[PDB]
């Protein structure tokens, strides 16, 4: 509940163009003034507590995996969030552009995930949103890092049972799984068969997709992909493991098949359609 | 109406001791945890315009002038987070000083006249300058001076609307006050006052005035002008003589100055505010 007066947003901060439009908000590419840095500003319209509590937290999360909330500003009628900018584009489009993809490469994006999600759990937060489609790169270099910005949910928030930071574990395994195949472990015919599917904690090892994969890598996703959260890794447990920790992942070349499965299942995206705009 | 996230006052600043309290506020000295750098921050609650107010304050920086840092709110309180200034009282300083001339008040109104031309351009009205509020920045001798019902303009009693020459008027006032140690006007019943006030009559008196140069009359008279129109500006009362160039006398006149000061200001509201409760 604590504030400062400031200057008007635009003085702050030169807007230049917009980088995508959304039901409620906008997000623009500001420059700083005094400095020239660029940050990602998104633009709420007030007319739209809660989230006044919910940004207050954000503001506290400082991880080189998790894009920052640098100041949040107000207005009589907006709220503005000044975050940090990251310009290497989303995990999926460079998986699919990439030319060699191997195990490896997976186990480098889910240490990283791990670490940023193991540092908001110490903090006190669940994500309780973790997907792929939020996951980007800092910058276009080819090491770059990886940063944080239905099929997805815990079995036990289904069970409609108290979400707890276990929540946050069973995404990472989805991630997982979905980075060594492409495809997600549970889909619809309904979501009611969906439900009832994620309920049960019933999903495969398809074959021929994961016959290359290593038994070290699928020990892995089962300790995450765990029905009940109490039997379930934690972030700290799931970085000690040998897939992680050790030197058991792979280094064949699976990207072949993998982004044939991206192509024809992650063949939209809500950042390109937030640009697609209004 | 612009306003950032911030944290909790107490986890930026240290909060150290009070420096005063009045009927509404509290002065407290406070560190900035970061910096060791103090500042003196006036706490407010909400539970007693003002928003609009503090906003152009925020805005005035000028190296003769109090500067507002930065203002915190939380739900019950306003924190004016201020620049700290330790050299004390103006009055304070000559009473003690041993030696006193005209070139020293020519000195110290050539920095108000400083300060009050850069409040003017940025198109504010100060309306309460009074050598009471009168700092020095620090302890040295030669600290610099800091802007933190007798003095007020003709104009403003005569029910008219004010403009920026209140100030100039007031300058005049300080500018008084500084060669003779007491006010221009003063009388015990102020229907008495007010016709003085109105009409502008004032003297210098003898013998408190023989040792004072023509010149810094001149320059009185020229801001303690009855009519706004005819009154100096501070841009004018600038390029004086008495101001610019050399006719600030420099013989001692500590004595009577003194003297008159602690007849004529012996009460102090920052003393006031630091007794307390
Ligand atoms: C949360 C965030 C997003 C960004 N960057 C970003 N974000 C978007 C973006 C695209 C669609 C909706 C919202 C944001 N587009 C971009 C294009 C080119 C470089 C960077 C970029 N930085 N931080
Ligand atoms: C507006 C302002 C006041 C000050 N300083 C200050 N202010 C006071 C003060 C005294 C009484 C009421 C309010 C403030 N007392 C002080 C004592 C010793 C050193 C500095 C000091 N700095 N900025």
């Amino acid at each position: 509940s604590w504030k400062k007066q400031a200057e008007d947003i635009k003085k702050i901060f030169e807007f230049k163009e917009t980088l995508g439009t959304g039901a409620f908000s906008e997000v623009v590419l500001a420059e700083e003034k005094a400095t020239g840095k660029l940050f990602a500003v998104k633009c709420i319209p007030k007319k739209a507590s809660s989230i006044e509590n919910e940004i207050a937290v954000l503001r506290k999360i400082k991880h080189e995996n998790i894009v920052a909330l640098e100041d949040i500003y107000e207005s009589p009628n907006h709220l503005y969030l000044v975050m940090q900018l990251v310009s290497g584009g989303e995990l999926f489009d460079r998986i699919v552009e990439k030319g060699f993809y191997t195990e490896k490469d997976a186990s480098t994006l889910i240490r990283q995930v791990l670490d940023a999600v193991y540092y908001l759990h110490r903090m006190g937060i669940v994500h309780r949103d973790l997907k792929p489609e939020n996951l980007l790169y800092y910058s276009q270099d080819e090491e770059s890092k990886i940063m944080i910005s239905p099929g997805y949910v815990a079995p036990e928030v289904l069970a409609q049972k108290p979400y707890s930071k276990a929540v946050d574990c069973w995404s990472i395994g989805v991630i997982a799984y979905i980075l060594l195949c492409g495809y997600p472990p549970f889909y619809d015919e309904n979501d009611s068969k969906l439900f009832e599917q994620i309920l049960k904690a019933e999903y495969e090892f398809d074959s021929p997709y994961w016959d290359d994969i290593s038994d070290s890598a699928k020990d892995f996703i089962r300790n995450l992909m765990e029905k009940d959260p109490n039997k379930r890794y934690t972030c700290e447990q799931a970085a000690r493991h040998p897939w992680i920790a050790g030197d058991t992942a792979l280094n064949k070349n699976i990207h072949e098949s993998v982004s044939a499965q991206i192509r024809k299942n992650f063949a939209k995206s809500k950042w390109r359609q937030a640009f697609n705009a209004t």
